[PDB]
């Protein structure tokens, strides 16, 4: 039975990914950050359809200590690998699909909303999968080649459209160039205990409606193919199939699931 | 019943990725040049399987005329074509077929059928097989056309690190890559996806231990499982975009 | 020490400025043409009354096709360009493949299918291949001791070929083709000291589309581009090679 | 008279740089860290040769907070970087982030260590770039119209070799990922402004030999054109173009000068 570890899972592609890996047969340790309620929720529904199937672990992944001596980052991401292992014995799959998103422009107490900004945004998006490929590595490493998983796969959650970025994003997008080199360097140095590690970047996918109808609408059009958002299955079945046995040739790549959007112009 | 168009299917590559779409419950149009007797082979045992599941079509890919004389682009209408004739659809091209030799820059008309040859497989006949795969989609009434239209071009994952001495293949690529950007964006609104699998090394005819993963060139399957899967309903929202299939090769350096 | 630099569709516009770029740094100037001979010999005119003997005009057409005399083909007339060069100079330092036609080949909605392919092509991929290839030929025949010091290849490329612009497949594809070029010949080429580049303009000289272009808001002048060429060509750049600089002021990180 | 701010100045290719932007007729702010001797050195040599015309300003880029005379962070380091340049000479033209550790930060074969060099690297290869061009920013907004510069201009040190990982180098990669993004981040936002942002990326430019003469030699003979490594003025006098007036339409582009070492494969 192998493991999967899925950080922010509680809902939207989080979710529908880990429901994609649950249905391949996986056992998936649900990561959750606020979304305790909705985390719960998706545990009992995967425990139901099958018992001891799902677990759910809590963490802050921003790059900065929590409360009692301080706990850093790094300790946070190995307790998250290690609930695998102490659970199931055993973690397969990676998913590093946690993200904060939110503008910090380069044009105009209040150093709260600047400090806390770059460690959130950057930890999520960048650091934390850092710590954590190096915590699952270590796990791999230390287990005796006689007992090791046949298909082990990281799957870091990139963007599509980074290339041509969305204006006042700019350390998100700073953290998402840095998680697509985490992609192509962790690929190099783990290939030789065959644990593979892709990235998949979506363009837009389940556009949140919290703005005018029209402006929503306005969005959507823009992607060439079918001129809309895409589903979270449209992504989620991208990333399960990357970790699938049909994919063990591929390693540090991108894949755009993005319906063209990249090939626009303004 | 689906169709699919795999140019190039007689052996290796080709062959791997038709037995894999095959799998799925394609009927197969399988296109040859000179392998003859290996593509009839393979229809025998798709046929077997599977009663009028598959038949052969040969034609010269090289961008000069044959048989008054013939045209490439009629050449490739004629592929498309024959599936419509046969099956009554074509929804999945598979772009495979492709000359590989070097064309030195460094010491007459033997480069010239060397650049239609090399130009004309990799990205002119392609070109050409897209255009008439969308003119019958654009000609086929919407309440008739088929709802998963996919087309595949085989790239090169080691392209932007050149193979030295073989600058007319990897300018054809080149062009290849362009082409499925290009189609990608336009043909979208028809809903025909267009997108690219680059292969590094695959199933070699040294090198091979510098493969990052596993030291090794890929099996056919580790390369054609990946275009079935781009062809797949699943794959829907994917389109213009190439994946590497290489076991990290591009990411090393001398 | 003059030396000689060849640039195709040097007529007008880019071309032009490329031209009358490299001839301010003191280079001989073969300027090539096709269809634009009375512009072609007024601005051999300008140069060669600045500066005597400082260019030639020199006409071909760099389509996939052969002309009549056996029929003359592409590759020879390429070859014929090249030794124009030496001929009147004894020399060829730097070669700028700026000639281009640029129209739609649409996929969707017979003689100007084979025309047009062949045209865009060859003017954008074919011809700067073999221009490339007896550029080499001539370097590498040419013995060590009297070899120049400072040998250069420009690729007019495309910043925007990776956003498509809609219906003009062939072009693009030939674009891509030329892309490929200039690593490859790099590659092969820097034994010889030979750098190839390119040089990709987004929106420039122009015939509320350049309102979208977040430098400026406008389309690009033609030095603002030709500098670029002049400077990858000057010995301060002997360091680069097989590497595409945008001149683009921003335009290919728009989207939709 | 411009001024030109160049972080990591005192050496190699930061030295070069300054001296480049100095002979064009730049006052320069040089800024170093460890390196206080060799700085001070080059402002002489400058202010010899044109009074008046170098300054020097140390700084810890690193992503910490420092002891004052209530911490400094690393933001307030950073403005206090481009504020120095506008109060002795009034005004700050060019910025070039030079700056940058780089060391091996291993996935596997293996405290204080992977503690600071994260905040390390991370901070000198991204964040304080990030905090750098903010406040340049800002800097150049507060400037009347009538009193600004004409050809504002800031170059980014990036990596021609980043798409094909060093192998043990993933903190130092995912920071020049981040460095790439920001580049094109900044280059769309300040565009109204007419601040062009670009970016520089060696290959292999005055090679460290601390190891046996032939795996120096080695190393050298894989770059395509010359087989050697580059010198600091192959690389600075890019830098000097991408600043020049006659390269004002360039902004978000990153220039490779590694003499197509990017272009080979194993
Ligand atoms: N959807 C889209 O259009 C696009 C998505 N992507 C990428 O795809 C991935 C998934 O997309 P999407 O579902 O939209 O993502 P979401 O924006 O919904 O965020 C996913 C989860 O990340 C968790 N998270 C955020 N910050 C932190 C943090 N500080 N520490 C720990 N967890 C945190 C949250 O969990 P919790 O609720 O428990 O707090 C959140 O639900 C992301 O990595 C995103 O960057 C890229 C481009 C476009
Ligand atoms: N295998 C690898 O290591 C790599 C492969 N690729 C790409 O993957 C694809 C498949 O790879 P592979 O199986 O090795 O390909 P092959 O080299 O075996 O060639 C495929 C087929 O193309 C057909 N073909 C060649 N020239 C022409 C022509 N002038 N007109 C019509 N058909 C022609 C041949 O068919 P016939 O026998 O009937 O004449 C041949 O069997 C190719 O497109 C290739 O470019 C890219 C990088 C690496
Ligand atoms: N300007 C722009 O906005 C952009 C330009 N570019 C590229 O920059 C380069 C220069 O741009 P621009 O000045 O606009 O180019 P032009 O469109 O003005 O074309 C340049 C010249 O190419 C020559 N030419 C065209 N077809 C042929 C052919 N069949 N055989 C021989 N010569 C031919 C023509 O010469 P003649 O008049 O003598 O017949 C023409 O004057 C081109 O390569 C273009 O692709 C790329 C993106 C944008
Ligand atoms: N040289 C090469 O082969 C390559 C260089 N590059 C890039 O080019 C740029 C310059 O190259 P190079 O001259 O070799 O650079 P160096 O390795 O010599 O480093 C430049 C300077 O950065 C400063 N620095 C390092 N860490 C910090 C920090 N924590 N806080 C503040 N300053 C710091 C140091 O200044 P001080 O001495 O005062 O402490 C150092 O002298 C760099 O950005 C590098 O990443 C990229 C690829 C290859
Ligand atoms: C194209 O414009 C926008 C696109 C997106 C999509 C998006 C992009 N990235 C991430 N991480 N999440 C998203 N929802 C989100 C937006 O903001 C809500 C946009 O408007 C500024
Ligand atoms: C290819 O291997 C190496 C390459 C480099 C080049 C290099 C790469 N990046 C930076 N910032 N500086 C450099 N000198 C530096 C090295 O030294 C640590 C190498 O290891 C022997």
């Amino acid at each position: 039975v192998p493991v999967a570890l899925v950080t922010g899972a509680a809902k939207r592609l989080g979710r529908s990914i880990a429901e994609g890996l649950h249905a391949e047969g996986y056992a998936v340790c649900l990561h959750y950050h606020r979304s305790a309620a909705e985390a719960n929720a998706l545990s009992a529904t995967l425990n139901a359809r099958r018992p001891n199937s799902a677990i759910t672990v809590q963490a802050d992944l921003s790059n900065v200590a929590t409360a009692p001596a301080p706990v850093t980052l790094f300790t946070r991401c190995a307790e998250l690998v290690a609930a695998c292992y102490t659970h199931w014995g055993r973690c397969d799959v990676l998913v590093n699909n946690a993200s904060s998103f939110y503008p910090t422009p380069l044009l105009r107490g209040d150093r709260e909303a600047m400090e806390t900004a770059t460690a959130d945004l950057f930890g999520s998006n960048a650091i934390a999968p850092y710590f954590l490929i190096k915590a699952f590595a270590h796990r791999v490493a230390g287990t005796p080649a006689k007992h090791r998983g046949t298909n082990y796969s990281i799957i870091n959650m990139v963007d599509a459209m980074t290339n041509q970025p969305l204006l006042g994003y700019t350390i998100y997008t700073m953290a998402k160039g840095a998680l697509e080199g985490l992609t192509r360097s962790a690929a190099l140095e783990l290939a030789p205990l065959q644990i593979r590690v892709n990235g998949v970047g979506p363009g837009l996918s389940v556009l949140v409606d919290d703005m005018p109808p029209a402006v929503w609408e306005g969005h959507r059009s823009k992607v060439p193919l079918y001129q809309r958002d895409s589903s979270a299955a449209e992504v989620s079945d991208v990333v399960i199939f990357l970790c699938s046995s049909k994919a063990k040739y591929i390693t540090g790549t991108c894949v755009k699931v993005d319906g063209g959007y990249s090939l626009t112009r303004a």
